[PDB]
């Protein structure tokens, strides 16, 4: 009953409890905004915007790209790339997702 993560704003399919990567990081951006981030190995239904940036990266050795909900454009988090073990992952804002049945 709690296996799929969807965008809270529009219901787009985003990820699965199975795809969590151990999981929960509380971070601040330079504007002091707090994000409660869940790391996922895999996500779908996003639109990755721009080219990667290392600036203010929360994760040592990773560059980030903005991940929008590909349906409604709501900011769901970031895709991280350029690191090692693992090379890539997603950091999604927990309170911008909804959890429910398959
Ligand atoms: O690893 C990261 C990702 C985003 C980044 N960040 C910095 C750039 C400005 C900005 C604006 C809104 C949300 C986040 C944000 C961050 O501090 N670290
Ligand atoms: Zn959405």
């Amino acid at each position: 009953g709690a296996s799929i993560f969807r965008c809270r704003q529009c219901g787009q399919t985003i990820s699965r409890r199975d795809w969590l990567l151990p999981h929960e990081h509380v971070v601040f951006n330079p504007a002091g905004m707090i994000f409660r981030v869940w790391c996922f190995s895999l996500a779908q239904g996003l639109r990755l915007i721009g080219a990667p940036s290392g600036e203010f990266s929360w994760f040592k050795g990773y560059d980030w790209t903005i991940a929008l909900c590909g349906q409604c454009g709501s900011h769901l988090g970031w895709h991280y790339e350029g690191g090692s073990q693992p090379q890539t992952f997603f950091g999604l804002i927990k309170d911008r997702l909804a959890e429910g049945p398959a």
